[PDB]
């Protein structure tokens, strides 16, 4: 099994561009990442920044995670991200998403030994 | 019991003002709207746009929800909104939260008819 922190990089980290540059973006990440592999993952958040910079997030600003757990941060300064999100043309093993990239605080829910990100809660 | 939509008018829509004043914004609205009666909701988004503006998102582009739901619309245009979430600070009944202000798209779920916002999924 992967374990959380390997899943989070997997699933939420695009370093290698400064932003999405196309409108496909979405889809072939989604893709490469393996995030459609049995089923399309309805909606998925990629963060253009490095991965120092967002494992730094967890000694940002503490603050509640949607769940209500306590172990969530805050980026101090926005972030370059892409959300992808599922298009009503969506149907498995034909996902196709909307690309939106934009620029917002991320919010990560932070555990262990090192203390790392190891889910994506929100942007704001 | 409160309808759905107007649960939603409740948590989520603050036309009063254009943005955030204060730090002390979501202390005030979440108590004044009572999010903090029993306990302290832990994460909130208020949108500073008319009613009618948020409703017309049930007509605009239609994305996934997070859970996997084919029923949430994102914003065309970027909306001013507040995100409030408690603080390591908060302590039901005292509870406390930072206000962010940021000018996002807004994704919700719709339902009924009329065919009206019934939960806030995210921004993006
Ligand atoms: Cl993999
Ligand atoms: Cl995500
Ligand atoms: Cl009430
Ligand atoms: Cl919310």
């Amino acid at each position: 099994k992967e374990t959380a922190a390997a899943k989070f990089e997997r699933q939420h980290m695009d370093s290698s561009t400064s932003a999405a540059s196309s409108s496909n973006y979405c889809n072939q990440m989604m893709k490469s990442r393996n995030l459609t592999k049995d089923r399309c993952k309805p909606v998925n958040t990629f963060v253009h920044e490095s991965l120092a910079d967002v494992q730094a997030v967890c000694s940002q600003k503490n603050v509640a995670c949607k769940n209500g757990q306590t172990n969530c941060y805050q980026s101090y300064s926005t972030m370059s991200i892409t959300d992808c999100r599922e298009t009503g043309s969506s149907k498995y093993p034909n996902c196709a998403y909307k690309t939106t990239q934009a620029n917002k605080h991320i919010i990560v829910a932070c555990e262990g030994n090192p203390y790392v990100p190891v889910h994506f809660d929100a942007s704001v």
